[PDB]
């Protein structure tokens, strides 16, 4: 299944995509990406659009 990440970081902006078994998985994968990329903000998830967002 395909998920998408929306980035609204003060230092990092754009979008990212990853395939996961479910949201439970994609959520941890995107946060890692943001975490490995030093992003710290507010997180939200939409299951109807399969889109995650993070904003610092």
């Amino acid at each position: 299944m395909q998920y998408k990440l929306i980035l609204n970081g003060k230092t990092l902006k754009g979008e990212t995509t990853t395939e996961a078994v479910d949201a439970a998985t994609a959520e941890k994968v995107f946060k890692q990406y943001a975490n490995d990329n030093g992003v710290d903000g507010e997180w939200t998830y939409d299951d109807a659009t399969k889109t995650f967002t993070v904003t610092e």
